[PDB]
């Protein structure tokens, strides 16, 4: 990461422990079950956040004890109060980076059957995430409501007309 | 990834500092994350490597064999996937620690938000018609069909939120 990286990312770990807590392996997959597709470039600054989080007292590490002993992390009230002050911010614009829409701006430059591949590729990416979604969705938020379904919801509509588009595009192509 | 995105502009014809720009906020500013302001250095840059020439013609850039020959093997490599952040999605994502009030008026100032995108995308496209190519529309179009596919979601999650109420 760098000096540019969003303050942001500290409110996706406090947010992921505001309903428990969780070991770093179980921050680490929701990560890149969910977060991926919609708050992802934060992967690898995981566990500096976390060590940052818990210098400032907003997080806390702990080694629960019962069976074998598992540390976790949990939340402080200072977390809790940074969190729900990020809930109360103005919503910022969505950020993207597409390589491929980038590589279909400069297409001229490429030949059909370099840009068919690549259209091929990225309409079976978009299939496969659609797949993954929905069941990581089930294991990651048992107990799930009609808010939190519209983040799923959202981004398999989008993918989804993404992946409809792209099949036209080739069509025409071929 | 700067470099190659200018490069790339510069492949067809030499262009201003404001032509660049142009392009970044007309076009870019939906599939790329560096603003022109950000990765206006790299063309003081590229010029001291011998990637493109500078001269007072206003000032215009014009691509080098070298700054060709970068271009090109950029586009050899491996398409990186997809990096997308959405504050909103994560406001939904943690939905359950706000209250209706808000999260209705997320929604509907998404629902505005990305109907004014597409609005953008279809003025432009008016203005861009004649020229744009295949491959320039495909970016166009999977943006119009995904913030299309993203309006009609959200207004059918605000119905629904407003008859639970």
């Amino acid at each position: 990461g760098s000096a540019k990286d969003p303050m942001k990312g500290r409110d996706v770990v406090l947010g992921l422990l505001m309903q428990k807590e969780l070991s770093g392996y179980d921050i680490k997959i929701v990560f890149e079950d969910v977060f991926t597709h919609f708050f992802d470039g934060s992967f690898g600054m995981i566990y500096p956040t976390l060590r940052q989080l818990e210098n400032e007292g907003k997080i806390k590490k702990e080694v629960v004890m019962q069976k074998p002993n598992k540390k976790m992390y949990f939340i402080t009230d200072e977390g809790r109060e940074e969190f729900y002050q990020y809930m109360q911010t103005p919503v910022e614009k969505d950020v993207l980076r597409s390589d491929f829409l980038m590589r279909m701006y400069f297409g001229n430059y490429s030949d059909d059957v370099t840009i068919k591949k690549w259209i091929k590729d990225e309409i079976e990416r978009k299939e496969a995430y659609i797949a993954d979604l929905r069941l990581k969705y089930e294991k990651w938020r048992v107990g799930i409501t009609f808010v939190e379904e519209i983040s799923l919801d959202v981004g398999i509509a989008s993918y989804s007309a993404q992946v409809e588009t792209l099949k036209k595009k080739l069509e025409e192509l071929e």
